[PDB]
């Protein structure tokens, strides 16, 4: 092709993801390498437009390649001083994004499934991008709702209802992880390992317990709008649309 295979940028699971530059135009794009849920990848790509979502440029098969916008700025995971986390505008922003990527996804009927900083790819001038989809689903179909059963994502980023439910809804879902994201940004750490009540952590959040980490890091606003979003009961679980008119996502921030 015409396509040289210039770095792996990203390994692991069924292929390392590397960087190709055109070598006449010269543009360059990401390359997913898969060796046999990748039909289904390819399907919900497809679907995809959003400037907060990693572009699905095409694909091919030799073991099928994907060729994926490039996000130049690396994942947002390496943003995020451990133990520290970030300037708080930073993060707002950056939550800003995160919430139009989930608005669209959700809107298309879509769930990623696994939002979290790895998964959260920021370009050249930081702007951030939904990235990896292989564990997608469609939730909303002909405007109909399914509800999932099936476990996925990262234990951290999880939902507890995904722990105790044989069934649950798509969106709340991920708007947990959105709020486990929100944390890592301003906190620098994971407040569990999982949310389940044999783990002290959670157990302590639910209690309310904010003077222990990492609560104890974030100010008062945005630890007001984490209060709503890590919500046990995802009946009770702040949405998005509330989200959006929060004091915490409305403060202008230097
Ligand atoms: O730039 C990309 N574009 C599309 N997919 C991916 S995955 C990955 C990146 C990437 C780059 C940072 C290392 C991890």
């Amino acid at each position: 092709e015409d396509w040289d295979l210039v770095q792996t940028l990203g390994e692991g699971a069924y292929g390392e993801v590397q960087l190709a530059v055109n070598r006449v135009t010269e543009e360059a794009v990401a390359v997913k390498i898969v060796d046999m849920n990748i039909k289904k990848e390819i399907c919900i790509n497809k679907m995809l437009n959003h400037e907060n979502v990693v572009k699905f440029y095409g694909h091919r098969r030799e073991i099928q390649y994907l060729f994926l916008e490039y996000c130049s700025g690396g994942e947002l995971f390496d943003r995020i001083e451990p133990d520290i986390g970030m300037p708080e505008p930073d993060a707002q922003r950056f939550f800003h994004q995160l919430m139009a990527g989930v608005v669209y996804l959700h809107g298309i009927g879509i769930t990623h499934r696994d939002i979290k900083p790895e998964n959260l790819l920021l370009d050249e001038r930081d702007n951030l991008k939904i990235s990896d989809f292989g564990l997608a689903t469609v939730f909303r179909y002909n405007n109909r709702e399914r509800l999932l059963n099936k476990m996925c994502g990262t234990l951290p980023y999880v939902a507890p209802e995904l722990l105790k439910r044989r069934e649950f809804h798509a969106e709340p879902v991920d708007v947990w992880s959105c709020g486990i994201v929100l944390t890592a940004m301003l906190a620098g750490e994971l407040p569990w390992d999982q949310p389940s009540d044999s783990c002290q952590e959670y157990s302590d959040w639910k209690e309310k317990k904010t003077y222990l980490n990492p609560w104890k890091k974030i100010d008062s606003a945005p630890l007001a709008l984490l209060h709503k979003i890590l919500v046990e009961n995802p009946s009770a679980r702040i949405t998005i649309p509330d989200i959006k008119k929060d004091r915490w996502y409305n403060k202008p921030l230097k």
